[PDB]
């Protein structure tokens, strides 16, 4: 689901539509949520509705509109994960991040923002949420289990802004070689804080996957919120 009648330009004029979620008092600093593999969907309005109640704004893009606008996958549903991962396979990362630059634009500019923006993002959007983190272009950017970490670390020292990343201890895309590299390389520089949940793989912080794990859900939750309550004015 998306906001009718939002439309975001993006940098080669490709358009496309968000989730909004507007704050309980304004003004408020504006969280963009960077989506899982499924478009904007359950999980994706259940953060925006989180986010709200802890005093923000929220604004999820539709990233998968260069390929399909309006996609919202069932994540239980097996030909609906099908398309999923067919839609992740031919997703430009790159586009991806630019897309982001866009909407956090559009964040900074809306009336009721405080002119503080941050990202929040899980999944395919845990690995954009680091590579938004190197290009600068948020106060604080948030990723939860993102995906092949270990091959961008030649960016660790281009991040500017603190950054916040929540990985799985038992998360099978990141074995035990790759969760050596990234504790080491993150770890040379202080503005990105790294924490692993012994207990999880990912997805553990949405309820509807079979990974969810309450304390480590709620633990990264607080986390991820004591880290963004700075950017309130």
């Amino acid at each position: 689901m998306l906001t009718e009648g939002i439309s975001i330009q993006s940098y080669d004029g490709h358009t496309f539509g968000a989730l909004v979620g507007s704050p309980a008092k304004a003004p408020a600093p504006v969280i963009v949520i960077a989506q899982e593999i499924f478009g904007v969907n359950a999980f994706m309005r259940e953060t925006v509705s989180w986010l709200v109640d802890q005093g923000y704004a929220a604004v999820c893009p539709d990233l998968y509109a260069r390929q399909a606008p309006g996609t919202a996958l069932d994540p239980q549903d097996e030909r609906q994960r099908e398309q999923a991962y067919k839609l992740w396979q031919a997703f430009d990362m790159e586009a991806g991040v630019g897309d982001l630059e866009a909407a956090i634009r559009y964040a900074r500019h809306q009336p009721y923002s405080n002119g503080k923006v941050g990202l929040v993002g899980y999944s395919l959007g845990g690995a954009l949420a680091f590579l938004v983190a190197a290009k600068g272009y948020v106060d604080r950017a948030v990723g939860y289990y993102g995906v092949g970490l270990e091959k961008q670390l030649n960016k660790v020292p281009e991040v500017k802004h603190p950054a916040l990343f929540h990985m799985g201890g038992q998360d099978h895309f990141v074995p035990a070689p790759s969760r050596q590299l990234i504790t080491e390389g993150f770890g040379a520089n202080p503005l990105l804080q790294v924490h692993w949940y012994e207990e999880a793989g990912h997805s553990f912080a949405r309820t509807s996957s079979s990974g969810y794990v309450a304390s480590a859900a709620a633990l990264a939750n607080e986390r991820t919120l004591d880290f963004l309550a700075p950017l309130q004015s």
